[PDB]
């Protein structure tokens, strides 16, 4: 209700390409609270991709994006970024950002009450 999230940066790319997604937060925000990216592929369920939380900005990454992803936050712009490199067709999905009133970055979608509408990433070969 009191925080809104808007994702951008999705597109159609070729296998191997990079994309930077952004999640812009507005409203009653607090930088240390967890911000997470999830993705949902066609015919599949939502799954954690990466997240950042805490006073020091500690990042966590899913096994699925090991060595291919970087998450960062810009407190001044109230924005969290996800850089994805070496994209593959299996990365095709709606990428959505989510937040919660805790610093803990968790992997279950069910524990985040606030979601953006998502941004689509489609990777062709």
């Amino acid at each position: 209700a009191e925080v809104q999230l808007v994702e951008s940066g999705g597109g159609l790319v070729q296998t191997g390409d990079s994309l930077r997604l952004s999640c812009a937060a507005s409203g009653r925000t607090y930088t240390p609270y967890a911000m997470a990216w999830f993705r949902q592929a066609p015919g599949k369920e939502r799954e954690f991709v990466a997240g950042i939380g805490g006073i020091d900005g500690t990042a966590a990454y899913a096994d699925s994006v090991r060595g291919r992803a970087t998450i960062s936050r810009d407190s001044a712009k109230k924005t969290v970024y996800l850089q994805m490199n070496s994209l593959k067709p299996e990365d095709t999905a709606v990428y959505s950002c989510a937040t919660r009133a805790s610093m803990q970055v968790l992997t279950s979608p069910r524990v985040y009450p606030i979601w953006g509408r998502g941004t689509q990433v489609t990777v062709s070969s």
